[PDB]
């Protein structure tokens, strides 16, 4: 008999890596053709984004089945650990097979391989169940629809870390000046070649800050969560899926455009992605409030000490993205500066959120 | 006041990603030139491997400083979480700056940037300390040289997951047949184009199995660990550093070579990498045995029920790699088959390890 905490943490890490595998083809796409190949580039980008979303959802369904399986199976052992490794190996093949099926939709080999992967996952899970039931001491006591907050938290943390580090990974792999280009194309100067790679650094900074503040909000929320439901899990899955597109949005924003219309368009798209990623966390919080007694600590109840602070922490990014979108639409001349100042300010708001909340409550007070 | 478990898990995930960032240039290197560019390819590969090892060690030192910092700082809060995000952002720049310093060793800007990153990490940590000491309730009770097993476990799990999924990530990103090459270069056949990518799939299978069994050994060992020491942490760091080179080894082995001498050489290199990665875990176990009372559960003491089983679980891979190396050296004609059969057998040995241990103990018994 062994504790299964670390095995499930390892599984969560693997599954988080496998769910974000199809976002690299998205962030590795052509920024812009620059010869007006505009039609076929956005097409491929949209197809890649659809494939990413579908693969994320499928791997999340697999992860949820795994969580239920090892909620009915309490303690693990050597054989169960090896079978779980086999299950992880099976799951690792879902993105490749799905991409193959949606790339070659006419030949039956792709759907065949997809269904084979699925059936193999199911067979490994059934073997785990059979082993656990042949040895009753490996079953949870109640055996001998709330999700496990542990697994949700670990999975979300992994997704957030990957999405926050994508751009720095790509930088460190590719954007390191080579001496030849330095003292040939830049007239013997390393500082020049490094400044040439400034846009990517600013994109990484923005993406890391945004993803880290969204993780901060998620962490503050789930510190007060008692029982995670399936609806909250769905909303968290949607939030995480839309969190993966922040690196692409920041890449497009920081990149210089041809004419300001594309500037406004890219700012709009980035604000939309942020708004979705954040409004789904806000929806998680409201769905939990629907049943606060069996879902939330009394601190964040209707009338609790930390209720308004949590509302603000979770509604900060959505309101900012909405205001930036309204800027893009109406003003339409100071939109980029508004977006950049919000990039810089939202963090300072998170840092001074308690002071601002008190000031605003006093404002409501004596008026 | 908030619990800091999830913040530190997130930090461990980020740091594990950042420590394995320089292994991608290694696994993305030319397999072989095929026109006898042999000299300058192995040179660049060795330089990349050295850079990877150095960056891994530096990020591990940063991670250890972080662990000590948040061992003296018990509970976290919003400000501490944001400052920790800043510290993570700082650490994320260590690999890039070190690669820049070792690439341009003559100009002083590289070492300048490296030292700037280091000083920024230190300043953020000093700010965290100052905040925690200005608010005593954020200090651990004993404040108001053993490492934390929690952080070691999380960091190791992240490294293991990344190293086990590298090759499948690269496959799903690049090795997905495109219809043109399928019905042009393969004479209208998807199965042919998929079989052409078989070597990479076999490499991924082998790497995943090996890394998962090494994680299995690590997990079994640290299930019985009470107090992790600094020596055990050093040995684990070395083991993890040498675990990152398994994907490259399997890539080279599964790839077809020009003449069998390179076959034997690649088998030797792979066996050596496995031997190091595993002998350092064995050394962890022996160093713990040095002080079993204050380091190990009584189950794995000298004379415990699960002592010999742990010895076998940890000495299985080293002995197998050593036997395969001796095969390469002496026999030298059946070495590849021996290596492949060991790839297939070591898992079955792990699965039936208890039966084999009992059989061998009886063998020792009545002889
Ligand atoms: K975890
Ligand atoms: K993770
Ligand atoms: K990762
Ligand atoms: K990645
Ligand atoms: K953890
Ligand atoms: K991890
Ligand atoms: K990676």
């Amino acid at each position: 008999i062994q504790c299964s905490q670390r095995m499930l943490s390892f599984s969560d890490a693997l599954l988080s890596i496998i769910a974000t595998v199809m976002i690299l083809p998205v962030t590795h796409t052509e920024i812009s053709p620059e010869q007006q190949f505009d039609r076929s580039v956005q097409r491929l980008l949209a197809t890649r984004i659809a494939v990413y979303l579908m693969t994320f959802l499928i791997v999340t369904v697999a992860w949820a089945a795994h969580t239920r399986l090892f909620q009915v199976v309490g303690k693990t052992d050597d054989t169960l650990a090896l079978l779980n490794l086999a299950c992880m190996m099976t799951i690792t093949f879902l993105p490749y097979t799905f991409s193959l099926m949606v790339t070659f939709p006419d030949v039956p080999l792709g759907i065949f391989l997809f269904c084979v992967c699925v059936i193999a996952i199911g067979v490994v899970q059934a073997l785990i169940v059979g082993y656990a039931f042949h040895f009753p001491h490996l079953l949870s006591p109640q055996i001998q629809e709330p999700l496990s907050k542990e697994r949700v938290e670990a999975f979300s943390d992994g997704v957030y870390a990957i999405v926050a580090t994508l751009l720095i990974l790509d930088i460190c792999e590719d954007n390191v000046p080579d001496p030849k280009d330095v003292k040939e194309r830049f007239s013997g100067s390393l500082v020049a070649a490094l400044s040439a790679t400034g846009p990517r650094f600013l994109a990484y900074f923005g993406s890391f800050a945004t993803v880290g503040l969204l993780w901060f909000a998620h962490h503050s929320l789930f510190l007060h969560v008692r029982k995670a439901t399936r609806a909250m899990g769905l909303l968290n899955t949607l939030s995480l899926a839309f969190v993966g597109g922040l690196p692409l949005a920041y890449q497009q924003t920081s990149a210089f455009a041809r004419q300001p219309r594309d500037e406004l368009e890219r700012v709009r798209v980035s604000c939309t992605i942020i708004f979705l990623a954040s409004i789904f966390q806000l929806a998680m919080w409201t769905t939990a409030l629907l049943h606060q007694a069996e879902t939330l600590q009394p601190s964040v109840w209707f009338g609790g000490r930390e209720h308004v602070l949590m509302f603000a922490k979770l509604a900060l990014y959505p309101c900012a993205s909405l205001l930036a979108f309204a800027s893009t639409c109406l003003l339409s001349r100071f939109s980029v500066g508004i977006f950049h100042l919000m990039q810089i300010a939202v963090p300072c708001a998170f840092l001074l959120l308690r002071l601002l909340v008190g000031l605003a409550l006093a404002t409501l007070r004596v008026l």
